[PDB]
């Protein structure tokens, strides 16, 4: 049900733009083949709500084949052309395309000569357009046929960025001694990697232009013609260019166009708004968005000096290189932490001033003799508290994976024996994992890789219950507490990827609307969604509130906390959804927040997902919300009273 929940067929309707365009080229493909009196047979390859073959028969289509390889989307679609009236045309198929045939025993009677798909995503090719097409080119489709779109095109621009940089390197981690600065440094096979083999896909209309220099123009790298024989096969594109700054190549930006038709006049773009010619005509979606690659290392341009970038592709995946200056299987992360790390964790790690505003918590709390245990995945408060002068320091790593990459960082570093890594769950850790010690100071960010929402880092708590045998008198947790908080907002634009259709251009689409709905309140109480809302700007109509507290310095409850309010709604505009953060008390003077950083628009913590609960799809908004300590879930509801 959380798959058609979340699904992104609800934001393809809202957007206006890719919508139109489809229909314009739709009309004129049909036309071109009906004018040369032939019969316009159409293939609509995903056809999802079937909004697209629909188009295609009021178009003049004689008759349209629609595949779709999710059962629950066939079934709506056939209710979708039954109620539009189309259901005499379109014929919808509950296969994969690859699966389909044409013959006395097939699914269709001939080759198609109108070729329809919507199968890409943001990096193009990353759900399988290319073998799709392919294959639909070998059996399917005739020679010389109609393709909507017609062709797609590849861009990239090079640029030098510190901000997405710190999201595939981790650098140089700082902290001020009794003996002065110490430096934790990388892993030097760290700073050889060449990163996730996975693209990083994010609006990238939301970084500041002060957070990167342009390297490049942008670079057509390479096409795709629809309306020909495509391959999968493995490719490499090499375009030549002239570097127009000095600086370190980094991140390779990329996205892609499509032209609908053979004219190239009618096109959808996902370019930028720096690569467009007017900010004020940009087009928003959430179901395609930008790429952000990595070179496999970083090097030096100089302004005027020729280079030439690499575009790699195989049938799914697209990977970059900047040529030799004199002068291929995809490389693979061979230092461990990208596959531990994720971006955003990678960036979170790098962020020397949330280091530095732990540093200064843990020079609050390290008392003489200090026995730490730190329990965070893949955490270097164990480093921190060592070096800010704890008499003895313990870690919990879980996975054998982090085991190794912490104390390959602790190696490196020489601090292999000053620091004990123990490799089990850590609610689980015994007496003589703590050789025999009691802890007098349980530390941790909290951080776990396996969390999804905000609250899930509770886990910590759990664990600070777990182990309470072998805490020592008066022992002291880091952070002491914790707490849940909201504000109700109203989103630019994220409102769309959960809001009702009901028309889509003169198409009805209620049974959509009504198929999502029914998903999402499955349950009794809907769940929150976690986003990283530094990339979807939002604004506050309520003042934020505290709903929840948890003190860590006691051990969790065996009865449910439950909290119920009013939230006023201060300023105008649309309650689009409540968002939850977490915040941390880490001393009795130092708080951290996960969420809103400006209590304009709000300013989020861009290294943390927030938890968005959509409201109902009016100026006070009441909240039920209930911790359950057996599982650490918590339910809530947020209504308009
Ligand atoms: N090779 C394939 N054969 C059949 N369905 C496919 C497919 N590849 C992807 N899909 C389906 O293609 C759809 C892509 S979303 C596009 C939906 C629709 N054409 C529209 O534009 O409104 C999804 O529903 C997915 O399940
Ligand atoms: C769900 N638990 C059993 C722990 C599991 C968390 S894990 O996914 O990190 O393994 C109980 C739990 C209890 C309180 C808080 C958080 C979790
Ligand atoms: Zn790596």
């Amino acid at each position: 049900h959380q798959e058609i929940a979340r699904s992104s067929y609800a934001d393809m309707l809202h957007d206006k733009d890719r919508n139109i365009k489809y229909y314009q080229g739709i009309r004129a493909a049909v036309s071109r083949v009906k004018d040369r009196g032939q019969k316009a047979l159409v293939l609509d390859i995903g056809t999802g709500t079937g909004l697209l073959s629909m188009m295609a028969v009021t178009a003049g289509a004689d008759f349209c084949y629609a595949i779709e390889v999710f059962k629950p989307m066939a079934e709506a679609a056939v209710k979708i052309v039954e109620r539009n009236g189309f259901s005499d045309k379109i014929k919808v198929i509950n296969k994969h395309s690859t699966e389909v045939t044409v013959g006395p025993d097939g699914d269709l009677p001939c080759r198609a000569n109108i070729l329809i798909t919507e199968l890409f995503d943001t990096e193009l090719i990353g759900e399988g357009a290319l073998p799709s097409y392919e294959h639909a080119h070998k059996h399917l489709v005739q020679e010389d046929c109609e393709a909507v779109p017609h062709r797609a095109t590849v861009y990239a621009q090079l640029v030098e960025s510190r901000r997405m940089w710190s999201w595939n390197k981790l650098f140089p981690v700082r902290v001020r001694t009794s003996l002065g600065e110490q430096v934790i440094v990388p892993p030097s096979e760290l700073e050889r990697c060449p990163g996730a083999p996975s693209v990083c896909d994010i609006q990238l209309n939301q970084v500041s232009p002060a957070d990167f220099t342009v390297l490049s123009d942008v670079l057509p790298m390479f096409s795709v013609d629809f309306s020909k024989q495509v391959s999968s096969s493995a490719a490499c594109h090499s375009r030549q260019f002239v570097p127009l700054a000095s600086g370190q190549a980094q991140v390779v930006l990329s996205w892609w166009d499509i032209e609908m038709d053979p004219e190239g006049k009618i096109k959808c773009t996902m370019a930028p708004f720096w690569a467009q010619t007017d900010p004020q005509e940009l087009q928003w979606r959430d179901h395609w968005m930008q790429c952000v690659y990595f070179l496999p290392q970083e090097e030096p341009v100089v302004q005027g000096s020729p280079r030439c970038l690499v575009a790699h592709h195989d049938d799914y995946c697209v990977w970059y290189s900047l040529q030799r200056t004199s002068p291929q299987v995809r490389p693979v992360c061979d230092c461990q932490a990208h596959l531990l790390w994720n971006r955003p964790r990678f960036g979170e790690i790098n962020d020397q001033d949330r280091t530095d505003h732990y540093a200064q918590a843990l020079r609050t709390v390290l008392l003489p003799g200090s026995v730490c245990l730190c329990v965070s995945d893949g955490s270097l408060l164990s480093m921190l508290a060592h070096h800010l002068g704890a008499e003895q320091v313990f870690t919990v790593e879980s996975s054998v994976a982090s085991y190794r990459l912490m104390k390959r960082i602790f190696k490196v570093n020489h601090l292999e024996d000053k620091i004990s890594v123990i490799n089990k769950r850590p609610e689980l850790l015994t007496a003589a994992d703590l050789e025999g010690k009691k802890v007098s100071l349980l530390l941790g960010e909290p951080f776990f890789t396996t969390s999804l929402l905000p609250w899930h880092n509770l886990y910590f708590w759990y664990v600070r219950t777990s182990v309470d045998q072998h805490l020592a008198p008066g022992a002291v947790v880091m952070p002491q507490a914790a707490s849940l908080h909201a504000v109700i907002v109203e989103f630019r634009d994220l409102w769309r990827i959960r809001s009702p259709c009901g028309d889509c251009e003169g198409f009805d689409v209620h049974i959509m609307d009504d198929m999502i709905k029914h998903s999402l309140d499955f349950r009794e109480s809907r769940e929150a969604e976690p986003h990283p809302l530094w990339e979807y700007p939002c604004r506050s109509l309520s003042k934020p509130q505290e709903i929840l507290t948890f003190d860590f310095q006691q051990p969790i409850p065996q009865q449910p906390m439950q909290s119920k309010g009013t939230m006023e709604l201060t300023r105008p505009g649309k309650s689009h959804g409540a968002v939850l953060w977490m915040e941390y008390q880490l001393t009795p003077d130092s708080t951290i927040s996960t969420g809103l950083i400006n209590p304009g628009d709000c300013c989020w913590n861009p290294h943390c997902k927030q938890a968005v609960y959509f409201l109902s799809t009016p100026r006070s908004v009441s909240y039920v919300v209930e911790f359950h300590p057996l599982t650490g879930d918590i339910t809530m509801e947020f209504r308009l009273a």
